């Protein structure tokens, strides 16, 4: 097993923060330490300045190879900054290791007795760019072979490595602090999850294992990497228009360009229903029947396809390339041509999901620019359902994300 390396796994047991891994580790919670509030296994680290001290039975330590692991989410307000912030910090008395932020990267720190030091840097953030991961959710690992390399993963690919042959002794530090410092700019924040170390060097099949099993392929993932929940505001995008939001325009749906370009919480967001009588603020799930809410001037309103194609001249007839535009609908209610699935794009860890009908027709829901109102010249960004979509399955116009307001990404405060 791979879990057969683990000398250290902190994570929570009937409700505490605790070593798993069988090695008993002392691990004391300071200050307002949140655990469990996203994922089971998390653990905030803000300018609050909380602190997780983790002490390790000494006689683990009794060196050739070690693996660490975890997921990390650091602020925007964090990742913006041009300053070096210490977040794991393994050094005493000149040696050992730390996990550092700098300036959007993040960076592991070996160092040897004489404080000579080696690293590996990571560019996160691609200067706060969309792409990039500011605030989201990333899997790291780093391996170590005191004789070689030590490598750094980023959602179980290498990206960098750096010899270590020319450290000297490396003593290993049985105290592992987690915590940034006290700062009066509260919206410094970061998460850190599953935070496994292993006395061996994984390989790059472990470390995917590791991932795949970590990211929890069941769980439809907001904009963040977070679980998507029920009954939770988003502002629904299409991953080709990041820019725009859903509004109604003469009874149908289209996106509109929000009017600050800069901002990722725009107007007119969302709230997922399930169709199946899941409990409140629950987990959405890969395959999960659902329906999609919008409060708009003061009424709430369903989601659903239109009966007819944005063509005129198909009337009720189309049977194949069916184009379909969506509308809002007062009357609230399972109703069928209002309920679609949402499922995980196939082999694309993505925070993306796509969305389908079956109602009637298969369906599935993209974005592009089309002339929506059956009986008008005009052109819109717009949102429709689709029949035959076997050949769009893999484009971009089809993946769907959801932004929540995340205390991680703060606008207008």
């Amino acid at each position: 097993s791979i879990n057969d390396s683990k000398i250290l796994s902190l994570q929570n047991k009937k409700n505490a923060l605790v070593d798993t891994s069988g090695y008993n580790a002392e691990v004391r919670l300071e200050g307002d330490v949140q655990v469990n509030t996203i994922y089971t296994n998390d653990f905030k680290l803000s300018s609050s300045g909380d602190k997780i001290i983790v002490n390790l039975n000494n006689n683990i330590l009794y060196y050739e190879n070690s693996s660490v692991s975890f997921w990390i989410k650091i602020s925007k307000d964090l990742t913006n900054s041009h300053n070096e912030y210490t977040i794991i910090n393994s050094i005493k008395q000149n040696s050992g290791w730390k996990l550092c932020i700098r300036n959007g990267n993040i960076e592991w720190i070996l160092q040897d007795i004489n404080r000579k030091y080696k690293s590996l840097i990571f560019d996160y953030s691609e200067s706060l760019s969309h792409t990039g991961y500011t605030n989201k959710w990333f899997f790291v690992t780093i391996t170590n072979n005191i004789m070689g390399y030590m490598k750094l993963y980023i959602n179980g690919e290498l990206k960098q490595s750096e010899r270590i042959e020319d450290l000297d002794e490396v003593k290993l530090d049985k105290t592992i602090v987690f915590g940034i410092d006290e700062n009066i700019d509260e919206n410094q924040m970061l998460w850190i999850r599953d935070f496994n170390i292993f006395s061996k060097e994984l390989s790059n099949e472990d470390i995917n294992i590791v991932y795949e099993g970590q990211i929890l392929r069941n769980v439809i993932k907001d904009y963040w990497g977070n679980p998507l929940k029920f009954d939770t505001e988003y502002y629904m995008i299409n991953y080709n228009y990041i820019d725009r939001y859903i509004a109604p325009k003469n009874n149908i749906l289209v996106l509109v360009q929000y009017s600050d370009i800069s901002k990722l919480y725009t107007k007119n967001p969302i709230t997922i229903k399930s169709a199946a009588n899941k409990n409140p603020y629950s987990r959405i799930l890969n395959g999960d029947d659902i329906m999609f809410h919008m409060l708009y001037d003061s009424r709430e309103y369903m989601i659903i396809r239109d009966t007819d194609t944005i063509y005129a001249t198909q009337g009720g007839q189309c049977s194949k390339n069916c184009v379909y535009a969506l509308k809002l609908q007062s009357n609230l209610g399972n109703y069928g041509i209002g309920i679609f699935s949402i499922k995980n794009i196939v082999s694309q860890n993505k925070y993306c999901s796509q969305i389908f009908s079956s109602f009637m027709k298969n369906t599935m829901l993209l974005a592009d620019i089309y002339k929506p109102w059956r009986f008008s010249f005009e052109n819109a960004y717009t949102p429709v359902a689709v029949t035959n979509y076997e050949t769009k399955l893999l484009s971009t116009s089809s993946f769907w994300k959801f932004i929540s307001r995340d205390p991680g990404w703060v606008e207008h405060h």
